[PDB]
């Protein structure tokens, strides 16, 4: 009948396979395609993630983590180390929060900073990892101590591709040239460049920053994040690290914008972030080479920071680039994909008759985007590291509106994560979800914005022993190459991390979300 | 709150009487006990008169938040219970109930549909509300109680709640006012200078809540706040409230009555039934509503007609000024939902209110939350109308063709591909969830729903039918042997520690332990 019995995928990036991937996953009896050119290429950069994205990749999708380890070669990125804000020295963004926590207020009374937050914080100063030759074999935290991965893209998308061939999703190469509708928010089939005629149940966008069905075909209006952010192009290289990698990523204050370094196995992967009101591609590209000598010059990307109206109408949902972006200033990108792609898989209609959900999705997903927006906005707002035309602008014409309410109190008293309950619980609503409350205090007391701080609540010398064991515990974990060796030689370090029911990437925390 | 400050926030000028206003200021005495808190009210503006039924929540809030004793709250209120709502509501004659313990004494809502055409064993506090008892045993040489495990709510007398909170209030020294204010002065932008009596006393404090009731005279009428009307959605503005005999039997909770211009309450109180006709004033004159109600609940009285509107302002908190209550916002007592209201906008006050003038504002925080929970109940509330097939009079037509149920249709497409909700799968329910109202859930959506036959795709069962079957019979059985409410009542006045357990046990829905983390 009406039955929604194939999906057609356009487009092939990691946005493409991760869509097709799951589709095939939860809804296997659907015929999946995934169209793609073989002459316009993918965009070519998403490659640091965040905790979540680890437990989508293997419990959601269902990746072995060994053949991932073999195929993917990723890093760990136990956070981010912000050389941002006036002190001379930034600090560390970690992930772990619960199971990790040494204290905030404790870290800013006993150190001036907020670096010994936390055990992970603590392992990045180190440029160590929570993993441990232990006389026996190995030893290894991480099941404890929530991480993410950095993925160079190429491979990644390498492996999803073959990982799609094995799951039955069927390969069409081709280059959309139009899309027909055949009635007011209803795509009819695509024409390609040589003449075929493509035509499917369901279509899901994801070509990219062009989106051809979901703004060009159905009309979407785009709306722009630009009065909070203002960053508009990426000059991209790679640089030598000599094998020693270092567990976090770095967002480096440039005069025009941030410069990203991600670790990868082979050597560093850098992108400066900047806007191309502020300076020229080639002077930009000129400062990188003076910050990051020996930096190559690879490439220059442009992009626009926003969102559509809206990701789904009719029998099309977009993902990825088609639908909205934000600089990989957090590492929000695959997130966001994974979310869109957990909102289609779970809401897609059975039938061409049914009530469609678009609306739901729709409203899921601006105020997800919308949110990340916000925290954004005061990474720019507060940084008061250089005193360039760039960042003299950001600091007075930054719109933060949206956070504005959360920010008052925080001023009245920090951190949010310290208050009594129901401050903290109604703090919540403002704060994106995954980074919490505490990535937005951790951003805010890093860049020491003005505050009343709040009373420790316990004595100094208890958070001081807390503070010792795990300073401990963190410069004896290993150098991250060689723990990254002790896991391939192991396989079975990773199958412990998500069958655990204690592990934070457990089956057990991993059906209580998908 | 420092002792140099010349800025500090020292005295709380609460303006009004009612429970909005003395719950205010107990809070604030209980939390704040440093602060110089007043109560101001007029003997010639009484209160409103009518508000009975509370939620589960408020429980904790009387007990832990505000620290009333429970045997002495017993003894001076007299409380009866609610176990939930009985809807005598859409098209099915039995009607449907709506109970508080989904969670604890959830026996399955797919179960109960498939195995009995309706929503009334999908938990053990709906079996209870259909035998009219509670869950309250006679135990060998005692009493045995599972009240602890299971969510309840309170019936208050209005006249008794309010004379018990004004004594509470001057036993713990707040100071009262009598005066009625005739002008608020303002003496800049977003700042009350002081209020101007008939009489000619100026009164001043450093902070004001308004507790004025509809008239809102702080935050609307002063400081020009609007009112964002709810009339697209809910129509109703008027009751007629009387008393009815009940012979000394009391139902286990409040009544929800289809009428032919809107709905009828029955709210047990241990001296007679409460009753209150809610319906639109366009639809019916108050004369024939009050005749309507007689013919329904032959020997009812006629007491009062109590006037009123749906809908919030912008704005509950500005400058020196934050209104709780009716001042604020309303909408018609169908979930009772305005006790909640005013303990939650309580709770932001308290916590919020700053040291002092010079420490930062978290007036839009305070404002942003108020909305949005207003909001969602809103919405929640035009379900029970839109869907309401059970009479055909031109007021249930209208309603169920022109109910605006904007704000929740996203949640009733979705609902309408598998239902129930709380039956998806657990990605689907976190973002349902940003739609149903935070205190009623998305268990409170899919009863009214289901309740009122809406069509949709059942979701198959995830268990065999014999083990809902059993888990039913289970609690059918101890839905049975449950006390009538009267004999339970008699047994926690008798013995303090029934109370003290619900209030303490680390196992207690109500307990401490629940109480610290809630806030
Ligand atoms: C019909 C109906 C049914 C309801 N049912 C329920 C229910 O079942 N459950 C529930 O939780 N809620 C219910 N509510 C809401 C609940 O009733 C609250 O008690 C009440 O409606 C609001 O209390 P209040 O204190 O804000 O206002 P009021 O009770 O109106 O008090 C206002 C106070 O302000 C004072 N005042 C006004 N102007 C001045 C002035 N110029 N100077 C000095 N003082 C002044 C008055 O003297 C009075 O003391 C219901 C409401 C209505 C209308
Ligand atoms: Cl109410």
């Amino acid at each position: 009948p009406g039955a929604i019995r194939t999906v057609g995928v356009i487009g092939g990036g990691t946005a493409g396979y991760l869509t097709a991937l799951a589709l095939k996953a939860k809804r296997p009896w659907l015929d999946v395609a995934l169209v793609e050119s073989a002459d316009i290429p993918i965009i070519g950069v998403g490659e640091a993630t965040v905790s979540y994205m680890v437990m989508f990749l293997h419990h959601y999708l269902g990746i072995d983590p060994a053949e991932f380890y073999q195929h993917v070669r990723p890093t760990w990125k136990l956070g981010i180390r912000f050389e941002w804000g006036s002190r001379p020295e930034g600090f560390v963004a970690p992930f772990d929060w619960g199971t990790g926590s040494v204290g905030l207020v404790g870290s800013l009374r006993e150190t001036g900073n907020v670096n010994e937050a936390t055990l992970q914080a603590m392992l990045m100063t180190e440029d160590r990892v929570p993993v441990y030759r232990g006389e026996g074999g190995h030893v290894s935290l991480m099941k404890y101590l929530p991480f993410a991965y950095h993925m160079d893209n190429a491979r990644l998308v390498r492996y999803l591709t073959e990982l799609a061939a094995r799951r039955g999703v069927r390969h069409v190469d081709a280059t959309v040239a139009e899309v027909r509708l055949d009635g007011p928010d209803h795509v009819g089939g695509l024409i390609t460049t040589d003449g075929r005629r493509l035509h499917y149940d369901f279509y899901v966008d994801c070509t990219g920053f062009r989106s051809l069905l979901l703004e060009k075909a159905l009309g979407i209006p785009f709306e722009s994040y630009a009065s909070s952010l203002f960053t508009d192009a990426a000059v991209t290289g790679t640089l030598a690290h000599g094998g020693h990698l270092k567990p976090y990523t770095t967002a480096t204050t440039m005069n025009a914008g941030w410069c990203w370094t991600i670790p990868t196995p082979e050597s560093d992967h850098l992108g400066y972030v900047f806007s191309s009101a502020a300076i020229d591609p080639d002077d930009a590209a000129a400062e990188m080479a003076r910050r990051f000598p020996g930096v190559t010059r690879e490439a220059l990307v442009r992009f626009r920071s926003g969102r559509h109206r809206e990701a789904w109408r009719g029998n099309v949902m977009a993902v990825g680039n088609s639908y909205a972006f934000v600089e990989p200033l957090e590492s929000s990108g695959l997130l966001m994909i994974a979310t869109a792609v957990q909102i289609l898989v779970s809401l897609l209609p059975s039938s061409r008759r049914d009530p469609l959900p678009s609306d739901a999705a729709n409203q899921a997903l601006a105020h997800r985007w919308d949110a990340i927006r916000w925290f954004l906005s005061i990474h720019y707002r507060f940084n008061g590291r250089l005193d360039t035309p760039f960042w003299k602008e950001a600091r007075a014409e930054t719109d933060i509106s949206g956070i504005e309410p959360l920010l008052r109190l925080f001023a009245a008293g920090a951190p949010l994560t310290g208050r009594d309950s129901f401050t903290r619980y109604l703090a919540d609503g403002a704060a994106p979800l995954f980074y919490g409350l505490e990535g937005v205090d951790t951003l805010l007391l890093g860049q020491e914005v003005p505050a009343r701080l709040l009373p420790p609540r316990e004595p100094p010398e208890q958070w001081r022993a807390r503070a010792a064991a795990a300073r401990s515990l963190a410069s004896r974990g290993l150098r991250q190459s060689e723990a990254l060796d002790a896991y391939a030689a192991d396989p079975c370090l990773n199958a412990e991390l998500l069958s655990d029911s204690d592990s934070w990437a457990g089956e057990r925390v991993a059906v209580r979300a998908g």
